């Protein structure tokens, strides 16, 4: 919320306006409307535009953790289905599940998992997990090695293995989604050029306001700033979801609601 | 319709510009209507990609309600026609099927499903649903012990409870969607700036009128005002498609027809 | 054309706007062309976003049709591959899925299906799909049955019984969407609103033009008035493509399609040497 | 372009409207910017709206040809990995599937496919395959045939059979999308209205430019009609990704990368 | 290198200035208000373009993801279902590896004799480059190490299936890749916009003088800018496998494949 500042900027350029209309014939510069409509519905357009490809890329960072609860779920429920059993395996494969979540979490924050890890899984696993250079991968290979121990001690057979793995395969998606999405943004000239523009659009825009709506300018001026910032950093929060920012997503509460979620299905 | 207080409120400003208009060299003040052009079409941009992403979130909640039919219908007919004596546990999967339906539905409205779930199961099942955090996915657990005890009792074999457990994944996936977009509508920034932006741009919008028009800066102000309101309200509206509004989802008429579906002819068939 | 009506009254509203401009400043009533361009393309944009709405519900029930013919393509290939024998379950099975696609017609076209169920399929399953309160969904359940069966006997086995059944699932997927796009109409708030808006600005356009184009302002506000009604009258064809207007889909066309399909794919009387 | 004619018919329109605008007044018809600025930019964004569906159309036809390729390609490579020395079958299947392309192609092109499958196929099964209302139907249906032989003999498992079986329904899933792009005219004359709504502005453009431009007139008013009639024209050709006045290289290119494709993958190599 | 014709326009906008003063000598007049029309036109039209050009990046980063996530499955399954067989993992993987290179080369249309050596024996790479397309060749030899493992009884059918799933995976990669490459927007576009966007942009200032006088080079620069710059990032992003400032670092996206690969092997890069 910065804007603020560029707000009063603008006021400030706006009067400079007025006050400097009058030397505007001396100094043999004219400035009339109708061209920075043009400017200013293009910059509109293009600011739509990119506004909605933000909105997707948000969209989709909610979908792929939406996929986590759903795709954790099925999984223990497969559990509880197949091998009700087994209860000595689903404990250890809802902690490898839970520690996907918190190492997915982390890993995206760019904070550390350590904690987190220490307080879902034995040493031996934490230190190990932690050795890879891709720690949430790490954890799915061994969440993997629960399921494969199962079908190899005989109590999954080849189907009910596969119908498994293929929630594996689920989780695998979303963490290949989540990290393309951080660590390819959405192109930074979208940015360069947008701010660049819409910056120096607000600020000329006065100049070529004064001559008509002379003191009424800084009004008019602040108001089309105004709307024109406003989305413009919209998009701005939209653009990396996964940052700790206000506009973004609650990560922890879904890693929270994920946790309780399959706990709760464990009667923990 | 509460529109209609901020379209009589414009009526409003706009006698107030109509009278004004004469003063306006007077008290130093011009406005034209190419700078409110630029604003407006700015505007009308913005609430036309707005109003399209909210119509998005309606239509996936559409989506979502409309694949807890088709896989409930087909996971019965599985049933039907894999196992067609087992009549007993027929009951006991649709009733669970039906009462995922009205969970889900209570869920979204935030509202109590107790007393759908006592007329669907029995009350020793009602107080394990109740006692979950989540009740529509301990429905889908029950449903999915009914579809685990037949393959325990090996009336099921792994390939045909496979059949049957991808389609409790399926409701399981539209439980999630419908979370998704109930738990987290659109950012907060969305609605507060632009209904603010909207509105200001309606009341300032006549004394930027009166210039041209006149006396017919009313009527043409209010007429820019509902098309502008029109949409924003519609949009605010569909964005929230799990709400009791006028234009969001008929879920109530829905769990009926997923009900009704489910118990065909009292569940019976050939 | 009900738009032939619209177009003829913005004429005689153009001609009311020619002579009655007199009576303009005398009491002080001015109309710009600059306020109703803002408004003009506003709803240039709504009406944009709104037609983008309607072809993507038509699309999508283009798309629904087209998987009929796929999957009962294949359900019917399935059949040919795996039990090459079985003609007597053929002819039952692909009388079914013909059953299906008329029925699911007659469905959306809100008509009466028993001539041609009754032309498909023996009496006692007219009488069972009649008797449903889904009768297009039980004929699902009775194409399901003839594959349940195959494997009641061992002729499929779990994996090819699986192969089918995913078939089913598809025409389930497909009876949904249908019925779904059937119940659930592009919200009417939107057609009410445009409706409203594109009628109101049509009218008063050639008042708003008459001051500058004095004249030539009916053929102005006509070719711009037209163009408004064209676009809005374009959304409201799409968003019903069940009917049996002009834009909408030949249903009757694409069921011959796939009883023709079906019977081009079997109706090879098997056996003579 | 052969939108040429309309560009010079525009130019034409321009010095009528120069020579007749001195005989305006003499009546009072006016024209001025602003009206025509509106109906300029509705009709920009209805062809915006209208250009980004022929574009979606355009794209789809694509990925359903790269299905093609996709599916023939994983068909192939599983006949090799699971029955290696059956070469007879691969051979025949491979036949079939290249059939398919061609088939399709000219299936959908309203061209004669005789020639195309004369070169793969026994005249036995030609006369068959051309005999159907449905010949790239009965193509896939001969492969499955194929496939289908494969597992009587037990040669496939009913596990193995489903995941070749699984390729042909992707080619079935191309070839429903394909007829359904191809037969489907979403508009039936609003295709024509939004065309001659192009047409007529652009014939009505100068006389309204002509009070601002006088003479610049028909610089300007052409390089605004070259602007609409270029974008129009652009979703026309999109709208029809299989029309007979559309470009048939990418198309011909995907049936013989296939074919090439599908060979190499046999070590069979090129066919005469 | 879009500064050359923002040079162009001063240029174009001083001549515009020096040669006012014989507008109505000449008898030539130029309003703002057709030039905004036009304007506004080429916005949507520019607006619409570059949201395409967007999609086809998007789609080219989402099937570069794939091959990541089905690889490592790929590896997974490896490792969980035959955790023994570790000659079949080193094989596997590295035609894995390979297969991500080829793609690289194949769109890139370079040599991957190079990256080859460096990952199979000296028979396969001759075996790969004999084939039409080496990228596809990868696959199939992918596919004989995972059906040889399945004639020796160590994979059952229902084992194989779930890790041929991730072949057939890859094959949409590949075919997905290949479409983004060879068809481009089709040369309509580009010959349309471009020289519109231009054409426009350098004639503007003859419209802007009269109400612009002097200011007329600032305006016009920046409006030029404004259209060139967005003109301009379309025709980067049309091109995902370019390799251009604002295209997708495939170099990288490799190393990236390759390290997963490695570290899922109990190998070191
Ligand atoms: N293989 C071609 C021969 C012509 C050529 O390669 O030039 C054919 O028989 O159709
Ligand atoms: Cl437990
Ligand atoms: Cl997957
Ligand atoms: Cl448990
Ligand atoms: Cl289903
Ligand atoms: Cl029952
Ligand atoms: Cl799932
Ligand atoms: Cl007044
Ligand atoms: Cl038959
Ligand atoms: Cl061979
Ligand atoms: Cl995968
Ligand atoms: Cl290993
Ligand atoms: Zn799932
Ligand atoms: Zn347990
Ligand atoms: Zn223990
Ligand atoms: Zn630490
Ligand atoms: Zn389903
Ligand atoms: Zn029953
Ligand atoms: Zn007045
Ligand atoms: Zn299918
Ligand atoms: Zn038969
Ligand atoms: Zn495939
Ligand atoms: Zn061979
Ligand atoms: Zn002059
Ligand atoms: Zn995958
Ligand atoms: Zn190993």
């Amino acid at each position: 919320s910065k804007i603020i500042f560029r707000l009063l900027l603008n006021v400030l350029m706006s009067i400079i306006a007025i006050i400097s209309y009058q030397w505007y014939e001396q100094l043999g510069i004219h400035l009339t409307v109708a061209p920075f409509s043009l400017l200013g519905i293009a910059i509109a357009i293009f600011l739509g535009f990119r506004n909605s490809a933000s909105y997707s890329r948000f969209v989709e960072a909610r979908n792929l953790w939406g996929t986590v609860l759903i795709a954790e779920r099925t999984l223990v429920r497969q559990l509880r289905n197949i091998l009700p059993a087994e209860h000595d395996a689903h404990r250890r494969i809802v902690s490898y599940l839970v520690a996907f979540s918190w190492s997915l979490k982390h890993q995206l924050r760019k904070t550390d998992p350590t904690a987190d890890l220490r307080r879902l899984l034995p040493e031996e696993r934490v230190t190990e997990i932690l050795a890879s250079s891709m720690p949430t991968n790490r954890i799915l290979l061994l969440a993997g090695n629960e399921i494969g121990q199962l079908r190899e001690a005989g109590k999954l057979s080849d189907i009910t293995y596969g119908l498994m793995d293929n929630k594996l395969d689920e989780l695998a998606h979303v963490l290949g989604g989540c990290e393309r999405l951080a660590t390819t943004p959405v192109p930074f000239a979208y940015t360069l050029i947008l701010q660049r523009t819409v910056y120096l659009f607000c600020t000329l825009l006065p100049f070529a306001l004064v001559g008509d709506l002379h003191y009424m300018t800084p009004f008019v001026s602040v108001f089309i700033s105004y709307t024109f910032l406003s989305w413009d950093s919209l998009a701005e929060e939209l653009e990396d979801p996964f940052a700790t920012a206000a506009n973004d997503l609650p990560l922890n509460a879904m890693c929270n609601t994920i946790e309780r979620n399959l706990l709760d299905m464990t009667g923990q």
